[PDB]
């Protein structure tokens, strides 16, 4: 059977190309996922994977479709995301936001271009694709394989005046989608983690550090000299805390490393935000300014303990502020990996050549739609070609992305032949 | 539960006699589908009784609702009727293996039937209950005068948010007065509801003053 | 037929083991008495077959539709679920016995339920058919080439719009080419089609010269 | 049983008049009967006979609504119309088309007031309130009683370019509501017929007379003399067809009397209507002019004949004319009718105290909603209090609706528990 679909999938290679590119050139920032989630719709469709919509919002869902088994064996989910992370105008966090890579995809030579191909539907491609070498090869299988690819992924999160529709991600992403039919024996999470799979991921904690000082002041009344910690200027006390809190940071990723048989976890801190009164009224400081924080955790941190820590850095400097914590996740390692982790084992060592070798910190130390799963008791580890957006890798080799493939589809194979 | 029969025939063209389980009106098949299904439900929940610190789950299966064909076009029967089941778990039951049985009673009638979950929830125990299960017992004894009993299996068979909590690491419990209106209750005692919020009062003050 | 049963119960409080024509779950009950009648349709045609003039009617029965409770609320099964039937009549027909008739399929079960009524038309037979068929047949002869041969049961036995002809005054009857799509067939023969309008035209000139 | 009932009904001899005043009241033609369905609805809702909305459109509809019976006795039908004969404005029709009369209903001494009370809200308040007493009183029925209050009864029909929603009547009306689950055993149709009971009412048929002249000349150039049947302008051609069939009319009505079970149906003629060329571009005079004519038929008549009888009439003046008939329905004389009839008679015996005598002919000639339910197999008839609005009668007299109620109600109390 596996070289049936071997060579099939050489068939393909152009296919999985056009599909990459097509995929990746339609613009899919988490919250507006909704033109890429209709274009898989279709493409599964097309191809007799019955595909259903499960989503919250008619222009924001997820689309499970999956390739039907002969009966009473192990069924496996393939998962990758919809959205990409820069929005076409996100002047805010991008020196240049109009690079062409952040928004477009092409084929340069045997590699594949654009962030939003190597997050992700380079992967996503992949087992699309290799769905279809089984179908079309006639693969045996005795259990169902699931495609599942969902939307919110990425770590957008409402907070504050930012609410609703356009601000959520990850609550309808994937586990909407798991929670309301998408289940599996198993599942495996399509993501660039090099070629290295790995079944731990970490939580997460976002608190809103929020500064008061005072009393405001017309510009020509502020009393000065006064000492930073002593401003009434909230933006100067902020930038005392900020630097505090920076190395806490840095200490915190040390301290919190913690070693599983999935990966080993190390949780960083960032400081992605910060504002303190508004651009079009500075006449007078503002009395309270804002920082807000992305914390990661270990699965086995709690986020209560984070926040008393982060307190403590602002308590320390004898500065009056409302750490408050809007939003929690956690992460999970996998149990009862193990019929995945050979399958898919058995599967590289054919392909790759060589056994797997444990992942990069990061790519343990992140959210993937693993964490869902898991969480619903459905063992999940992601493999994947490549390096990580994060890093950020800027482009994808149709060789690997072929390989990736090619894995994927052997897994299913060894797998859905096994009873549960 | 989708069940497959046929074929559709104008009804002065409908073939009579023929047995339920071979009729091609997908509604007959359900039929008979419904009553295999509705002796399963009745052996599940014996099956599958857990007990727990927590409680005793008696996990219960129900039919809540059943469509086939629509009101304005019944000239034409169907050839597919669907039932829609509630099936509870216990905190360890995989629900694939729950899907695996409905399929199964299908098959022991050699109906042709599509069974597709459509919503999967996770049951959980407390773990860590203690200081909170200690603080209210304190509370109660002092307020309601008498230590508190093992509540009823429904009530720990059911669907409560203390679930999410759980399932996030804040160990959680439900108490409260009055009965169940699943049950049905329909009133409470203003007494009774005067105690819980001493109660609730206590916890607070008893709890909230640990170090955890 | 709409079949009440209760109390509704949150689904951890549903009672077992009951028997089916007990359930409190409406949908079971109904399971019940939808096999109960299927027997009464399958006699139905049986007793109300008539010979008419025009053909046999042989007048059968459906259940076109059933649904019960809400897809989207399934934790409470459904103190009702209703099914619409299809139930044809020959001409002679009062369509008042065949719900009395349905209402006692009910009683005999012990079940309470709301049979009513929501359409009710009338067949016929044609009177001072003679003309007409007369010139049909003497084309139909000249065109098919063989005498007209007593129509199949359903296509006597179904609506046609020779009905509302008939009701008021005007003569009718139903010819054409091919075989029935209820049954059904799905294509036509063009030669056959050509020869219906060759007989359709000659009717026209033979009775159109007739005077009434 | 039937004493309780009678003291009953005076119990609710102001409730007999409010609801006949509150319900005539309500502007109510053909076309706009919806507000008065509307009232009856929550009357009968209010009253515990809970109602149902039978209709095409959802502001032209009829309500069924029922008083549930023992078991296995025969079913009685109450029916009367919502709508009303003239609209508030209808200037076209009448040369005061203002009176007070024509559009409210009052209680100005021991009678009550309106066009619309005694074309019919008089009868429907008569069994309503009938249904009334019995409930109340608790009656012993085996059968039930459906109470059908239905719209469209009157005779509107589309033509020409009125088609549609606003124009519909009958065709919408109580037929659509037995063919649609207002079925009893036996069907009493509630209007005036000055207590005398007919089983028998007529069809019709109406046809659109059109006269051909011409040719059309521009005012200036109209050719004189010219004798009127000769003339270029139709609408002088048509002068003369008018006063033709006119003298046929009076024919008519006497040739085609005949005598049934339920009436003697006298069947006439009336021109209803005539038009031609436009008020605003008369410079020319037209080349056609148009008639419409309504023409009653008596059960055994075919409308076929009478279109060639007028047909006739034309072709005698050596015209050219183009008779069309846009109307058609057939009238009906009960079968089976005297379990009814019986058990009507004895009640009005006890009540009037005197025997029923033959209807008027015109009570027997014209269009009641009788006609559908024996089109259907149900047998009716139809008696009520007062004398007919199209003869036209202004008012009813509270003694005389107050019997006509118990009438209602000892005839339901007879028939509803006699075995079919
Ligand atoms: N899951 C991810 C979420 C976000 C980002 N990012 O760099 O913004 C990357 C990944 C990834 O998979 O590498
Ligand atoms: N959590 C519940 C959910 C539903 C229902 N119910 O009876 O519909 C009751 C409860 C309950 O708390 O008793
Ligand atoms: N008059 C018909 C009405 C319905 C159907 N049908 O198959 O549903 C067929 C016919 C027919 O003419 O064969
Ligand atoms: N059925 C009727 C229809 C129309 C008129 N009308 O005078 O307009 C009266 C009656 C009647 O019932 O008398």
């Amino acid at each position: 059977d596996v070289a049936k679909v071997m060579k099939t999938l050489d068939g393909m290679r152009e296919g999985l190309i056009q599909t990459a590119v097509e995929l990746g050139s339609i613009e899919a920032p988490t919250g507006r996922e909704g033109a890429a989630g209709d274009y898989v719709y279709e493409w599964m469709a097309r191809n007799g994977f019955g595909p259903e919509r499960v989503g919250v919002f008619d222009d924001r869902f997820n689309v499970v479709g999956r390739l039907r088994g002969t009966g009473g064996g192990a069924s496996l989910s393939f998962n990758s995301h919809l959205d990409t992370i820069m929005a076409r105008e996100d002047t805010a966090r991008f020196a240049d936001a109009n690079d062409r890579i952040y928004h477009e995809a092409w084929h340069e030579e045997g590699r594949i271009y654009g962030y939003s191909v190597v997050n992700c539907k380079g992967p996503m491609a992949c087992w699309l694709i290799a769905a279809k070498a089984l179908k079309e090869a006639g693969a045996a299988l005795k259990g169902d394989v699931v495609l599942t690819a969902v939307c919110g992924e990425i770590d957008c999160e409402p907070v504050d005046e930012f609410q609703g529709h356009d601000y959520l991600a990850e609550d309808i992403g994937a586990r909407y989608a798991i929670s309301h039919g998408a289940i599996s024996d198993y599942a495996l999470v399509a993501e660039a983690t090099n070629f290295k799979p790995a079944w731990v991921e970490a939580g997460k904690v976002f608190l809103k550090v929020t500064v008061f000082a005072g009393p405001s002041r017309y510009t020509p009344y502020v009393p000065r000299p006064v000492a930073a910690l002593d401003s009434p200027n909230a933006i100067v006390r902020m930038a005392k805390l900020v630097e505090a809190l920076e190395e806490w940071a840095d200490n915190y990723e040390k301290r919190y490393t913690r070693e599983y048989g999935g990966g080993t976890v190390v949780p960083k801190v960032a400081i992605g935000a910060i504002r303190g009164g508004v651009p079009y009224k500075i006449y007078r400081f503002p009395e309270l300014c804002s920082i807000y924080m992305d914390i990661r955790l270990n699965p086995d941190t709690n986020p209560l303990v984070v926040q008393r820590e982060v307190e403590a850095v602002v308590s320390k400097l004898g500065l009056k502020a409302e750490v408050k914590p809007f939003l929690f996740r956690r992460g999970y390692e996998a149990q009862g990996i193990e019929p995945l982790q050979n399958a898919l084992e058995v599967a590289h060592r054919e392909v790759v050549g060589r056994p797997t070798e444990r992942p990069g910190s990061p790519e343990c130390s992140m959210w993937r739609d693993t964490n869902p799963y898991n969480e619903l008791g459905i063992p999940s580890l992601t493999y994947g070609c490549g390096g990580g957006a994060g890093g950020g890798n800027t482009y994808f080799l149709v060789d690997d992305m072929l390989k990736a493939a090619k894995v994927y589809a052997m897994t299913a194979m060894d797998l859905c032949n096994r009873t549960p």
